[PDB]
């Protein structure tokens, strides 16, 4: 399809474009502290995904040339988003997010990223120096209309529940889509040293869902039919913003008054530890012709 936004990190972007909240990621969910103190750029320290490499001929000596570089996203004792200027600081939530803007606007890029079909690609890849503590639910990628609700959600972790139960929970390690509903549409393990590639298909239109994913240069293949997401408001409502990073919640802390032990954006037990995820692949195309499966090939999407 055609690109629409690009997230894929060009090989020559900075620290200073981060710092700058310059295209193509808006870098304001994040703690006090600098966009580039939370996400860095790895460079050719860490091989992005295979999948939007380009291909030299001849074959050898390299057959490959990275075309992105992948991200590294952080969080921190100090990760504690303000909303606005004088929010509530959401001293319940450790948080770092890159949001897709055009023209450094998100809100340009509604209109566009929210009608007919369109095909939302991310790859994480598990960092083995800042270990994510699956004790915990992160959000990693999500669609959020204005009411913060997820139009799907890229998931790991134990879910979050008051009261507390049994954790880690079952596949706490195992990468999730999620509906609208938190319905679980397709898991998979996070397993190491792999990139774990991603396509979810939203139709603007039918309010449906389906989930596409790979390993490493393998394509994308479905794992979804085409699903209901009938939850999802209808016209403005159900559309938003593409946030990608590290949204952790966290767990109940019973010295807390029952009364607001289910605010998580204010309340529960976050060690201050830092953890990170790799991204690569991030970008955002219509289904001309049809959906980016890798490799240079397109598959055409019913
Ligand atoms: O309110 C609890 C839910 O918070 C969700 O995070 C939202 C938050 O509510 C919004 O105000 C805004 O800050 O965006 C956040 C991320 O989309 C969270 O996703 C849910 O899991 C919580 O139940």
């Amino acid at each position: 399809g055609k690109v629409l936004w690009d997230g894929r990190a060009p090989r020559n972007y900075t620290s200073f474009h981060l710092d700058a909240s310059v295209d193509p990621y808006l870098t304001v969910v994040k703690g006090p502290r600098a966009a580039s103190i939370y996400t860095r750029l790895l460079g050719r320290e860490v091989t992005p995904t295979p999948l939007w490499n380009d291909r030299l001929f001849p074959e050898v000596p390299y057959p490959a040339v990275s075309t992105e570089q992948a991200l590294l996203v952080l969080i921190g004792n100090s990760s504690v988003f303000t909303p606005g200027s004088s929010g509530r600081p959401q001293t319940g939530f450790r948080r770092t997010e890159l949001i897709a803007q055009v023209n450094g606007s998100n809100i340009d890029l509604i209109p566009i990223i929210g009608k007919g079909r369109v095909a939302f690609h991310f790859s994480v890849l598990m960092d083995e120096w800042h270990k994510l503590d699956m004790i915990h639910e992160h959000q990693l990628v999500f669609v959020a209309p204005s009411d913060g609700s997820h139009v799907f959600t890229l998931q790991v972790g134990s879910p979050f529940t008051n009261p507390t139960g049994p954790l880690p929970a079952p596949r706490a390690d195992w990468l999730k889509i999620l509906n609208h509903n938190l319905d679980v549409l397709f898991e998979t393990e996070f397993t190491d040293e792999t990139w774990h590639n991603f396509a979810v298909i939203v139709d603007w239109e039918k309010r449906t869902l389906q989930v596409w994913y790979s390993q490493n240069e393998n394509n994308l293949v479905w794992v979804t039919p085409v699903l209901p997401n009938e939850t999802v408001k209808r016209g403005t409502a159900g559309r938003g913003d593409f946030h990608f990073g590290i949204l952790k919640l966290p767990l109940v802390n019973v010295a807390d008054p029952p009364e607001v032990r289910d605010d998580v954006v204010h309340y529960g037990i976050q060690p201050p530890t830092t953890h990170g995820i790799m991204y690569s692949g991030v970008f955002i195309e219509d289904l001309e012709d049809g959906l980016s499966v890798g490799n240079k090939f397109i598959q055409e999407v019913a």
